[PDB]
């Protein structure tokens, strides 16, 4: 019995706490709703960031350039992050967002059937420009929150254009909280490399009776934030609405 101004009230709030401008869209079937302190960002476009992880291994398990157990192994070199210094599946770079993993896998596929699997697939402006290893990162490849919501919703319901073990394959890499008997698969991205930088959160929650409620959260990430924000701002959306 909650009025959907006290829902849209709450959301925003979570939004104005962190002191940052975003939005996030869920889907119910068929039926987007947008909820947040910046609404209009919903049909911009951004870099998809990581994100793109969860495609690039779509492309690269449906193109035999990975197997699920294969180990990544750290050439030695210094990482961004310590947490990337080690041996990693895709799934565990998943997990921890380890661009150069995901670099290697791109790099593996090749910028030309890159370029012709993101246009297949149609994500986002489908733009990959001339460089394999950056393009999700940097641009030139752009998409909306309307956009991520929807392939969320495509690789939820195995609707993408990929085998169905192949989709079930990244699905499986993309559990990131269990919550009662629900459980949310999702990836986060943070596009560090571009002014002003992007946030995002895109996956679905997974019901105990089977609905698949799809969402994708994205906002501007600012200096000083702490990446754990954008799952912060999800959960609390997704459980004043009721969908945890
Ligand atoms: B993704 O989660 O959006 C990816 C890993 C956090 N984001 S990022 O590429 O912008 C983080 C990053 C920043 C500077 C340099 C590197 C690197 O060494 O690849 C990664």
């Amino acid at each position: 019995h909650i009025s959907s101004q006290q829902h849209e009230k709450a959301i925003k709030s979570y939004f104005d706490e962190a002191q940052t401008q975003g939005v996030i869209i869920i889907k119910e079937g068929k039926n987007l709703s947008t909820y947040g302190n910046a609404l209009a960002r919903a049909n911009k476009e951004y870099v998809p960031a990581s994100t793109f992880k969860m495609l690039n291994a779509l492309i690269g398990l449906e193109n035999h350039k990975a197997t699920t157990n294969e180990i990544f192994k750290w050439d030695g070199k210094k990482r961004t992050y310590p947490m990337w210094e080690k041996d990693m599946t895709l799934g565990e770079a998943m997990a921890l967002s380890a661009v150069p993993v995901y670099q290697e896998l791109a790099r593996r596929t090749g910028l030309e059937l890159m370029q012709k699997e993101v246009k297949r697939v149609n994500f986002g402006n489908t733009n990959i420009g001339t460089q394999v290893d950056n393009f999700w990162l940097v641009g030139p490849l752009k998409i909306t929150p309307v956009q991520e919501v929807n392939f969320a919703d495509d690789l939820a319901h195995n609707r993408l254009p990929f085998k169905l073990e192949t989709q079930e394959e990244v699905k499986k890499m993309l559990l990131i909280k269990e919550v009662n008997g629900s459980k949310i698969y999702a990836k986060s991205g943070w596009g560090m490399g571009v002014t002003p930088q992007v946030g995002w959160l895109t996956g679905w929650v997974e019901q105990a009776n089977g609905k698949k409620i799809p969402f994708s959260l994205n906002l501007e990430m600012k200096e000083g934030m702490s990446g754990s924000i954008r799952n912060e701002i999800t959960y609390k959306s997704l459980e004043n609405l009721g969908i945890i």
